[PDB]
């Protein structure tokens, strides 16, 4: 049984962990508490292959915890999340990519920048702002929104297919 063993990184407030339960427990939470980090597992059937998802839902908290440490060490690709009203969370992203790179001594990291909370209509970043950068890490765009499950699922998989591309 194939695991996949992913990372959610991102702003406070972006989404990481509606969109995790989300994919987890099929439902959107309203509040979460903002300081808990943790981890979920799920068997699911990605492309017809059934595999284990093992995802860190992080809060970037500063008091230690060894699952935070084996999670980005051993963590095999990392959903880049930021909200699309939310210009400040989309400039954070550079830091999160930096912070990987650096975990995995590597710029060619799987990974995907995900645009969260697509059902607002107070949008400050466009796609092409989203889209340019992800061209420029050459990694993939993928909008999602939390509340109405859209493209939550094609986030998770497609990162899980990027770990694919990386094992061949
Ligand atoms: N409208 C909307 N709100 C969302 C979405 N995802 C999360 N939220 C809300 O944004 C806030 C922060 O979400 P949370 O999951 O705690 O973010 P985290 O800090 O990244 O873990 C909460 O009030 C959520 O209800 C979404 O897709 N759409
Ligand atoms: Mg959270």
């Amino acid at each position: 049984m194939t695991e996949y063993k992913l990372v959610v990184v991102g702003a406070d407030g972006v989404g990481k962990s509606a969109l995790t339960i989300q994919l987890i427990q099929n439902h959107f939470v309203d509040e979460y508490d903002r300081t808990i980090e943790d981890s979920y597992r799920k068997q699911v059937v990605i492309d017809g292959e059934t595999c284990l998802l093992d995802i860190l839902d992080t809060a970037g908290q500063e008091e230690y915890s060894a699952m935070r440490d084996q999670y980005m060490r051993t963590g095999e690709g990392f959903l880049c999340v930021f909200a699309i009203n939310n210009t400040k969370s989309f400039e954070d992203i550079h830091h999160y990519r930096e912070q990987i790179k650096r975990v995995k001594d590597s710029e060619d990291v799987p990974m995907v920048l995900v645009g969260n909370k697509c059902d607002l209509p107070s949008r400050t970043v466009d796609t092409k702002q989203a889209q340019d950068l992800a061209r420029s890490y050459g990694i993939p765009f993928i909008e999602t929104s939390a509340k109405t499950r859209q493209g939550v699922d094609d986030a998770f998989y497609t990162l899980v297919r990027e770990i694919r591309k990386h094992k061949e």
